[PDB]
């Protein structure tokens, strides 16, 4: 029992190697496994770091951002290696992994702003509330869609502007649509003076909305007195047309109204006001 | 004791195999179990990845999204396999699973935006605050419902537009309804000049709302002076009718009012203003 | 020592079965317990799945939703069985249960939108801020309550509309009430011209509010000049009445005011304006 | 060694009972402890369930809610018993308690809406920002408090309405008060014409606010030209009075102003406007 | 070996007490330690409960709230004792402490509403953005501070009202101040007619702001044409004065302006309007 | 057995060193490992603290902030060392690391406000919704971008002001753009009197928009009556031009309109009003 | 074997001390280590409490707050000591540390309101979006900065008021600046009558903006008809100047405009209105 005579006291049948080689070899495999973990983590960090820098230099990137992310991944793998080795050698790594988990939860609550956009993009792809050429209205901005991507949706406004809008923002609102339904409805409102005959007005409006051709006849065509107003009675007029003709139908019916009324004698009224004069 | 004479020092009755075969076999089963876990995880990842790609190619999908999700599931199973093998061989995997849990919590807080819509859809299906043809009002947008799905509700507005609205957004508001109650109430407001006799006005309005037929008589029929205003006294008129007749009753009573008043002599007043003239 | 001679090397007194049967039997009970867990979880999943599908087919449900939830419960029990068996056989299931807990927290943060409504319904039931027939005002919508349920409250608006409103939304606002207090107060506001005598006006208003009978006399009855205005001085009038008579008292007093003032000579004024004329 | 000869192979000095009775008895105490846990949890669930149903049937409750909560508590204790027994017998219950903790966190984030009200009620009780009869203003609603409870505060508005307002909502706003300070200040604003003498106006207003008696004299009494306006110069008037006299002081001073000005010659001006006439 | 012959089967050299007294004594110390924990927790709960009820009966409290909190603390210590004893005897208490932690997190997310106010009060005490007599403006409410406490800040409004405002609400806004800076600036705006000479106006305003004495002369004194308006050109006037004189300087300069302009001939203009007359 | 005779009682074959040297050496390696951890953590804290202070003194920093962060890192490493040593010696460090994790989660929820900006900056760099010279509109503020950094985006407003805007704020809104699309559209609105001939107006506007050269002819050119208004009928005019010419095209067409209309006879109308005169 | 004969039954070769001294000494070191932990925690709590009270009495503090925080730290260390001792003696401290972690998370979610301000202050120091004397605009409040501290930013408004604004509030908004860019742009808007010649107006404005000297000539100088309005056509005028001259340039150009136009004959128009007279 050489190690028994080298340093430790005998104290009588104290053959500590025969009953301690298990623990000694446990320490040995601990330090050797620590070495192996360190060296393997080192070489794997090098390999994966250069590999990601390569496979990122191909696609559109920035140089400083590339170096930043590559070194970030390198240091992350290095930190995992170091923590694993510390745990393997005997140090209670509970605190370092507790603060590591706190930091990870922080990063997650940070990325939450964009992971939502990614998920919403996936859902808009799989459910298809609209296609590329579809003319839509996403939360107050209306214009022909141009493309749907993973993080955002590009749509050209009717004035030529190009709006990039994030997906997570539109999936949480009313996705109105305009090319889904083929036939839609216009709504004129024609305030006239209070002395105008109602029969004549309704006759004129019915003749006008009958003479038209893009106006669908197999549906409702309303010409009713809708409201007694401050200076004028308002007539509502509702007619249906295809999604294509809508605006031109509006303009044509509107100019025909402007001509027919002035031909008949019906008068659009200026804002009226009654004054009671009294000198002082 | 061959292994005793090969490398390790004797130190006297140091028969380390006889008292260490347990730990040696523990290491052996550790590495073998690691092998088995790796190979089984590999083949299971392959099988399940091709199976999900198949069973997704049937339904409506996108090719790149299909590949993305299939490879995602493959790599997820691979990562679980790798972590399990690391833990089985002896590496403290606490840190890697801590950051994994952080990432999972991040993904959960991301999907929270749509899981809510899914749950709200389930609840609207099971409780039925409205059916398909039901004409409803969900948070400021009113129109005939068309369908109720897992993630959204489609309803055709009265103008033909088709609004897709998420479920989680309507279950958190007042779900007004219009075809639930069969009989509803109109409310006219008729401002008249300040010199008009009140008895004559109430007589006329009562005659009008008695002559009608779609007006339910077994309920309240109110014609009362409601408010002394800036240029006119306002009369409120409340009558009940079935949900179908409502709008036509409104229009008919309104035109009858417009005719009867002008027949009698009652005058709707223009906005009045009194001026005190004084030259300078 | 048969197993000693079959495969493993002797190395001298290496009787590995005599000192390893404990670990061998540990492995044996591990695999057998895994088998038992799998089979028991299978049969229990089948039984409970068919039982829940039965006990749900009775109440009002949807077929696809029934199948969805039944298969969901089946797969949940199956997953718990599989994880338990993996843990029992020797695989470190820490990562799979970490991501499982992340998913569970996600589902909880999702259901948070409706669990709140459930709890608020419980509280409104146990505390009773209003009963069925009680006429209330819950956050800007006023109308007779119809029923109080676990998830929502139905109340018929004064116009016949039926509003379904979630509980969690009303318990976080001012629950005004109207049938709790038997006696309430009206408030007229009568702007008169600037030259009218104040004594005459207050005399007239006091005579009017004394002649009435539904007006409680044992409380305050206010007729005071309240404000010098742009074209008129405003008199406030406050009187008390039972919750039933309130509106009819309002209408009757209002018409009596309109008659008495025009009988006396007091004049409600049109919006006045003084102009300084100067030709150019 | 009977059990040695019954089933297990000898393999030489393989006396597995002598060296395995510890583990056998461990299994035995495991299953027996499982039995004891199950039976004790059963009887305790029964006892506590009937006890809570009894002690809840006394106070104001609902029958279905009583049964719901009693069965809820029963099943909760049963689930805890089952999980404890599973853990005691050898099944890794990590996953079931992980999802249980997820569900518990969900329920907590749900109850968060009302636990806050409970805590705020405790704080309003212990700090006393107002008492029962105190006339307060809690976030835009002003009226005499009636009672303060654990979850809400009842206050009768000045119009007789009874508002129930949650505690957690008022502790997060400005708790204005009106009976805390005994003496408060009024503020008149008297726009007069642009040609009126300032000395005469200030003399009149000072005489008026000196003749009064409820107006505290030992404090500031302001009559200053405050603003040159569009059609009138505005005088501010600030006087102090006890919290009781405030409104009557306001009304009396206001009528005295209306009388004194018309006696003197000062003129309240109608909205003025200068027009430049030009024929076309 | 008495216990060997009493119940358990011999099976040959099965001396189970000699090799099981360790586990038997483990069970013994388990049950005895459980007893000790229960009794000690009981007596400590009694002592601490009566002690807290005593030391709370001194300060201002409510009786029912005192009993509530004392029994709450008692039951909390009792629950901790019970859980500790269960864990000590052998029951896996993981689930009960999981739901306990869920409940604790719920209570924490509840108290979050007031812990913030406590912390903000600490910070306002240690940093002193204002003192007791300091006249401040905390988020739209301006008035002399009266006291700063742990949970709220009391400040008497300029009208005598006493506002209690929570600390956590003011530390998250702009803490304007008025007695910190000794000298401040007024700003008049004097719209005059469009035909008035600019030199005369600037001369008059400069004479006025030079004649004053509380107006600091060593700083800027601005009289510039600031804006061409709808009916008048506006002159800005900026002068500096001590925080005390500010309001009286304003009133005095304003009345001096009103007198000097009317003495000179400059005319404040009524709202002008040009009309184009045309008979029909 | 010296240690057997020194202090501990014999009690018969109680050779406690021979059977306790394992535990004694466990204690020894515990205290020695604690020493090593303390000294290594000390020297590493010193080295890394001075190294970070050096490598931070180079870049732009503040002295007190440098010392603050260096001492912060030093104390952090010291605390981790202390906790590791406590765990290694035998103290249950569960509570200290629990509160440490609570503090870490607090710091993470604090930094969440800026980590989001960092991530959004990364995304704007990698996706490039705009470049340096690109003239954009980020959430209501429009102006030429100047640079894009890790935390903020600098853009010079059209008035010369320089706005620093955080990244996390713009990635959550509509990133409008103006130099992406080369050709855009103007929109004039020309209200004319009600008696003007429509044919003449449309002829004039068409001649004007044909005479121009920067107006793209291969696209739509709209001159339609768009709306009957209160005092005027409005004509819409839509023309396309390159992003460069847009504003000058607007100004030139506008002045040409102003000249051509006044040349023809078309009259822009003043706000009209009809008055009903009646003496009192 | 004395302890064998004292209390425990023999049962045959039941030498429980020889085979139980390990566990007895484990209990002994448990209780002794508990003692040591208690006494060391006591003395360390005393030392650190008096030390922090001393090192806080130096800097500006409050007495009651000092005692509060010192006793808080004392009791915190005492609680950690007690929990450590309980764990060391054998009590399962899982529940107490679970509720402790819940409380810690509560305190963290409380301090989150101010930790954010601290971090934002660090970032504003290190990035320097503005310096001390820099005149900035932070979220709607504009004025010369006075100092930047760890928790707040002090800036003197242009009227002398001193606003304390928290850092976390400004780092989340548009940090406009005014002394960063040396040269900025004014923008006049001069509505003139509809009959004024455009050539004369543009000539006059160009002469005016050429005669000036602080107006940078090497940049754009715009005088264009910008809008046809209700009663006037508006001319925009854009000129550049150094950040210093800006306001004086504005005032001087404005007065020069007012003089030159009135010299030429151009007329600023009063709000126009056309009336259609008709007697009744
Ligand atoms: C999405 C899911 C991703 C999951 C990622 C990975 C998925 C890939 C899965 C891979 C699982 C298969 C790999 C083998 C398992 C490791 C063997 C082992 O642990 O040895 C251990 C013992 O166990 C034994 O010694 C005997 C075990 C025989 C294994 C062969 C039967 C597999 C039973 C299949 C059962 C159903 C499997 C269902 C599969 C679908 C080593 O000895 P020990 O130290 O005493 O062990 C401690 C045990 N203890 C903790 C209880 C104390
Ligand atoms: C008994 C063998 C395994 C012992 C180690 C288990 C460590 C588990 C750590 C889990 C950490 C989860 C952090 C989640 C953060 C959101
Ligand atoms: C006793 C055998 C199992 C010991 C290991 C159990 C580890 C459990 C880890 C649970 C981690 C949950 C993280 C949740 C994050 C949202």
């Amino acid at each position: 029992m050489e190690d028994l005579n080298v340093v430790d006291s005998i104290n009588g049948a104290g053959s500590w190697l025969v009953a301690n080689q298990a623990l000694l070899l446990s320490y040995a495999v601990n330090i050797v496994a620590a070495l192996a973990i360190i060296i393997v983590g080192l070489i794997i960090a090098r390999m994966i770091s250069n590999a990601v820098n390569r496979l990122m230099i191909s696609r559109k990137i920035d140089a400083t951002v590339a170096d930043f992310l590559s070194a970030l991944v390198r240091y992350g793998i290095i930190a995992f290696t170091l923590i694993a080795a510390l745990g393997r050698v005997g140090v209670q790594t509970a605190s370092v992994i507790a603060v590591l988990g706190a930091a990870g939860l922080a990063v997650g609550l940070a990325l939450q702003g964009s992971l939502s956009n990614l998920a919403a993009g996936v859902l808009l792809v799989m459910f298809r509330p609209f296609r590329a050429g579809e003319y839509v209205d996403l939360g107050g901005v209306a214009g022909t869609v141009l493309s749907v991507q993973i993080f955002s949706t590009t749509m050209r406004t009717a004035d030529g502007k190009i709006i990039v809008i994030p997906n997570g923002k539109i999936i949480a609102g009313n996705i109105i649509n305009f090319s889904r339904e083929p036939v839609r409805r216009n709504e004129f409102i024609i305030g006239v003076a209070y002395d105008s005959d109602i029969d004549q007005v309704k006759q004129i409006l019915t003749n006008i909305i009958q003479s038209e051709d893009r106006i669908l006849k197999d549906r409702e065509m309303t010409v009713r007195l809708n409201e007694l107003g401050a200076s004028s009675i308002n007539f509502v007029v509702r007619v249906w047309s295809n999604s294509g003709d809508l605006q031109n139908v509006y303009w044509d019916v509107l100019e025909r109204i402007k001509r027919e009324f002035d031909a008949a004698g019906i008068s659009f009224p200026y804002p009226q006001m009654d004054v009671n004069f009294k000198r002082v």
